[PDB]
């Protein structure tokens, strides 16, 4: 049973709702936690839904090695990685970096494969899981020393082809978080400060957990431009016979996206999983003495319910009561739970409750099918609804810097028009931090969102008072 | 590829991998890229096991990478590759990168496992594991990362774990036979043969004619008790009283795909069966002198719509910085099982020619006959490649009785099923004995598996190298 209130502990509350639910399970080795099937079953659907897309934009998957050498790794001080040094007792002649992500390693691969316009989109995209060891706290899903996540890697003959790609692929991102996960997102362009420094642009999704007023980076899709073409000789003959850099692209997501879904919708009793991507979507409960007669009729329930296509499980676990297995369900967040027991096998009928709201419906066995599409399709919309009303009510739209505090102390984001300077950036992140300090506490930038309101001719940056230039949304982050 | 596959075959084996785009090179030794027309099968197979371990109720999640010196080594250390650094600093205690992942699901099993209604616990993970052996490395078939599954059950009873390992093992003769259209021999492991932290270990092996060697295409181990008692999985039965679990693993990786290639490949590179095909019919419009180039495209245009509402896999080749010379060569190596071309005679007739990879016949298809035409050509495809295999594999198998045929039969590149003892001692002489007489003339012999299809043994048989009474037929060669 969950114990803790969302509201009031939400960091023991994370803890106990992806414990209980049997989502994770602890590791001795700091930072690397265990993926248990009632979680991994979650990353498998929006794998799956991806996958599907990106094939049709003719992104091929691929598999890289997870060993990077030292000297093509930092083409005096090391990065965070974990480097292997020994195979058994025997050193090797040089050391090799577990991958943090894997340009260092295709982009040499690149650079053979690619000749004249001829060779030209190549699209790759690779599931693995990448090491970043960093030396901080970890946070299961969040920010882990392991996670797994999928890489995209594209080159092209013109930075606008690569442009569309980055927008492309930006757009299924959301289409991940908004239509699997029912968690709304924001796409936007990451400042000069923020954004990933061997790329020219940076474009982003950001979502925002308003138990704790914090910003999250939920995806992200790169312009890089040339730079990497340079640095690894990554060239073309074009149509006329000139040697030219190719236009790149990258672009990642992770099982941060878990995260972030069991924070959007997790209540009081424990998770809520959308019914989209929910391992078991209906839990038939026989309220059980084993004459045969209810679980014959559960069996056959399941049975009418998976023609429909539907994730059904019946929980016959013995020497455990029905409530029992009630609570066990919520705290899961299975969408749907189905009870039959005598009273509804001389009625032809099933209760159904809905893990949301608690609704319950009396359906009679042949509405079974229909009504459970129907109310899965409700819980998957109604989910997403809220979270985005939960979103707007989370942002608040200033003018000036004194606005600042108050809206950070009411755990929401602002929107602010800005000038765009780097420098102001550090100087924000630094005075939002030691007036938190007096009063981490630092506001930076979350995204410059794309859909711009108009900004109005003579508008002031809240900070410096130069002219803005576009609306920039800010808040305490992760 | 120019270099014959009855001539040099590993030079062959290269050429195939490489000219069809299969495998990238990597400056660290024993690790290979896995390009996207390799990536293609391994999904393709992948997806048919995932499916079926599905259905048997094994769920997938995903354990760590790495695992602790005391975890790993629960002296001189195993063939494993350590993690010591994290940037500059040290690790308190070095970790491992997983060769395998008992050592890291197993305590978590024990924390898991309380009851009898917690069993049976079934998972499976897809991953990759380093084996970071000294030895020479052949891309797909012996590399040092390679990608796998790996499948690990618990179980109230012996008798439904050794059900499940049965299960598993017959999905993987399906994995090779039905996908990859490979033969393989059911069987299981001598006592030296065997996983050592197991109580019987059972195989599905390969043999590649060319060289004469058996090959392990995939493995299920019953465990029985034994990591039970090492690990302390324990559960209290329907009477309240403390029982070990009986357990099970079972693993196939990459290599399913190396074997495919040296089953079917031929002198003109790879050739794919139609069921694990990508691609299983490019369209190729034969353009030259601008000779009805709108009219050609639209209709393979057509073609491909057509043939794709009979969920035949398609792919019009219509890059027009290539020639279709270029393209029947390029499609070739790669060994898509057919390919249709329409030029301008072509598209007057009505008709589109069609060539079958495995034997080049040709043939000319009304474009109404074209989608159930080509899908009775890819089941023929299909089943003509396995059996042609599984005559090869039938041929290269001899039936003897006594140690001097030993040599002959592995001269003549082909393996011996012999009555045998089972004696450990003997399978350590055999060894070392066709070792040293393969010098005379690596060189040793060793059991691949007792098949589980056995013939009677007549009373009296005796082992053919020991002459003490044989118990079972067993299956000896060369090997990898
Ligand atoms: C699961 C995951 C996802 C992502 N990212 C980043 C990019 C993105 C965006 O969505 C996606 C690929 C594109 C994503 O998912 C980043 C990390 C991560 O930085 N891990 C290392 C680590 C370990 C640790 F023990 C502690 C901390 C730590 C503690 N405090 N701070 C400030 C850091 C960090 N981990
Ligand atoms: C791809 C793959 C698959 C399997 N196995 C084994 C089990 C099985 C059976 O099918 C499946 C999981 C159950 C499978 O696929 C074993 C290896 C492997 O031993 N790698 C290490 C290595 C690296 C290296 F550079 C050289 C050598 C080397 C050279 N000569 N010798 C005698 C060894 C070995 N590699
Ligand atoms: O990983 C990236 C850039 C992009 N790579 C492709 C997938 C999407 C991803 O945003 C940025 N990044 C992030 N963290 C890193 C940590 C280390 Br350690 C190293 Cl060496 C390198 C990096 C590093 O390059
Ligand atoms: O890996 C195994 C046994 C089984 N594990 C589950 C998947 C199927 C597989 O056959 C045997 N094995 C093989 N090679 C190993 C190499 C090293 Br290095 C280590 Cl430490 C351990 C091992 C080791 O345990």
């Amino acid at each position: 049973m969950v114990t803790a209130k969302k509201d009031e502990n939400f960091s023991e509350w994370y803890t106990q709702a992806i414990v209980r639910s049997e989502m994770i399970e602890y590791y001795d080795i700091s930072g690397c936690y265990i993926m248990r099937p009632w979680a991994f079953h979650i990353w498998e659907k929006v794998q799956r839904f991806f996958d599907d897309e990106i094939k049709k934009m003719g992104v091929e998957n691929s598999y890289f090695p997870m060993f990077v050498s030292r000297h093509k790794l930092e083409k005096g001080f090391s990065p965070e990685v974990a480097w292997v040094t020994h195979y058994g007792d025997s050193p090797l002649p040089e050391k090799i970096a577990i991958r943090p992500t894997s340009e260092t390693i295709m982009y040499p691969a690149y650079a053979k494969w690619i000749r004249s316009h001829r060779d030209l989109p190549l699209k790759l995209n690779q599931w693995c899981s990448v090491v970043r060891w960093e030396f901080k706290q970890p946070t299961p899903f969040l920010r882990t020393r392991e996670f797994l996540w999928q890489e995209g890697h594209t080159a092209h003959a013109t930075e606008e082809e690569a442009w569309e790609l980055v927008l492309d692929i930006l757009e299924l991102y959301r289409r991940w978080y908004e239509e699997c996960l029912a968690v709304p997102v924001i796409k936007g362009e990451k400042s000069e400060g923020e954004k990933f420094a061997g790329g020219k642009k940076t474009t982003t999704v950001e979502a925002f957990i308003p138990e704790n007023g914090r910003g999250i980076q939920a995806a992200t899709s790169h312009l890089l431009g040339t730079n990497f073409a340079k640095m690894f000789e990554i060239e073309f003959e074009d149509e006329e016979g000139h040697k030219r850099l190719v236009h790149q692209t990258s672009w990642g997501c992770t099982t941060r996206s878990l995260g972030v879904m069991i924070m959007t919708h997790g209540d009081d009793k424990g998770l809520v999983i959308p019914p989209r991507v929910a391992s078991v979507q209906v839990v038939i409960i026989p309220i059980l003495e084993n004459t045969g007669e209810i679980l014959g009729k559960c069996r056959e329930l399941k049975t009418m319910l998976e023609k429909a296509d539907i994730r059904v499980r019946i929980d016959d676990r013995s020497n455990y009561t029905p409530g029992w297995k009630y609570n066990h369900w919520e705290v899961k967040g299975v969408p749907l739970r189905l009870e039959l027991g005598p009273k509804d096998l001389a009625k032809g009928t099933a209760r159904v409750v809905r893990r949301d709201t608690g609704e319950a419906y009396q359906i009679s066995w042949a509405d079974l099918a229909p009504k459970l599409l129907e109310l899965m399709e409700g819980i998957q919309r109604s989910l997403f609804e809220k979270a985005k009303a939960r979103l707007h009510e989370g942002i608040e739209k200033i003018s000036t810097f004194d606005e600042v505090m108050p809206a950070l102390n009411r755990k929401h984001l602002v929107l602010a028009p800005w000038c765009e300077d780097p420098e102001s950036e550090e100087q924000i992140k630094k005075e939002t931090q030691k007036l938190s300090e007096i009063q981490t506490g630092a506001m930076k930038t979350l995204c410059i969102p794309f859909d711009q309101p108009p900004m109005p001719e003579g508008t002031k940056c809240f900070y410096t008072g130069k002219p803005a230039k576009r609306w920039t949304l800010w808040g305490r982050s992760y």
